[PDB]
């Protein structure tokens, strides 16, 4: 009766880089709406019920409401732009990622 | 009775780079709506019920509502643009990704 | 009866870099609304009920409400821009990530 087990994950939710490295840029001249909706939502619902069990699982969702009624721009909207986002994203390293995962079993 | 098991994942939800490396750019002259809807949604619903069990699983979804009523631009909308997004994304590294996954079993 | 187990995760929710490395930039000339909605939401709901058990799980969701009624820009909206975001994101290190995960079992 020699029992030997190596096991990584049995019941797991792994979420990496969720809503990540994000640039949201707005240059309105006039009358502009920008909307960004990033729900990162995670649920383990384990449920045991019965016998007239009245379960009402109701996660209210998000709401966005916009009402513009009176908007007038009588004369002038002018946008003179030179330069957005001068980005040198320079990864210059000759990196070494050594990832040892070694599995020795002598029975 | 020599039992030996190596096993990585049995019940797993892995989510990598979800909604990732994202650029959202708006240059409205006049009267513009930009909408971005990134729900990253994850559920393990384990349910055991019965016997008049009345289950009401209702995750409200997201809502977006836009109402513009009065909008006038009587004279001038002008957009003179030189340069957006001067991006040198320079990965210059001769990287080494060493990934050892070795499986030794001597029975 | 020799029982030996190595096991990493059984019941786990891991969330790394969630809503991460985020730039939100607004340059309105006139009359602009910017909306960003990042809910990072995590739930382990373990439920055992019954027998006229009336469960009302109701997480109110977020609400966004915008009402503009009187908006007039009689004469002039002018936006002269030179430079946004001069970003040298310079990772210059030849980094070494040594990740030893070694699995020795002598039975």
């Amino acid at each position: 009766k020699v029992q030997i087990i190596n096991k990584k994950l049995d019941l797991s939710n792994v979420q990496s880089k969720c809503g990540s490295k994000d640039n949201i840029k707005h240059v309105p001249g006039g009358g502009s709406v920008q909307i960004v909706y990033k729900p990162v939502d995670l649920s383990k619902v384990t449920s045991k019920c019965g016998s007239l069990g009245n379960i009402h699982h109701k996660p209210g969702g998000g709401q966005v409401e916009v009402k513009s009624e009176k908007l007038d721009f009588k004369d002038r909207v002018q946008s003179k732009i030179g330069s957005l986002d001068n980005i040198t994203h320079v990864p210059g390293g000759g990196n070494k990622k050594i990832e040892t995962h070694k599995l020795t079993f002598r029975e």
